[PDB]
């Protein structure tokens, strides 16, 4: 269905904290297990951030999980937490960038 969407070219990874130094590696070493892009629609027709991010996270984390399970990989509950937060941060980033270029 992502023909009816947009996909961002490769993004920054933020360095999200979680609460253990163990998790600093469980994120940082593991970055390649989480997406480097996010799927969306632009601010055209869909000027909100809330359901924009929540649906970007739905679409992207679903699609990325399928793309994992079709390769017989899996994700821990912590992996979903990271994924969700990175994916939200990357979506927020893109939307804030295009929103600012609209707010001008």
């Amino acid at each position: 269905g992502l023909g009816g969407y947009m996909l961002g070219s490769a993004m920054s990874r933020p360095l999200i904290h979680f609460g253990s130094d163990y998790e600093d590696r469980y994120y940082r070493e593991n970055m390649h297990r989480y997406p480097n892009q996010v799927y969306y629609r632009p601010v055209d027709q869909y000027s909100n951030q809330n359901n924009f991010v929540h649906d970007c996270v739905n679409i992207t984390v679903k699609e990325h999980t399928v793309t994992t399970t079709t390769k017989g990989e899996n994700f821990t509950e912590t992996d979903i937490k990271m994924m969700e937060r990175v994916v939200e941060q990357m979506c927020i980033t893109q939307y804030q960038r295009e929103s600012q270029a609209y707010y001008q």
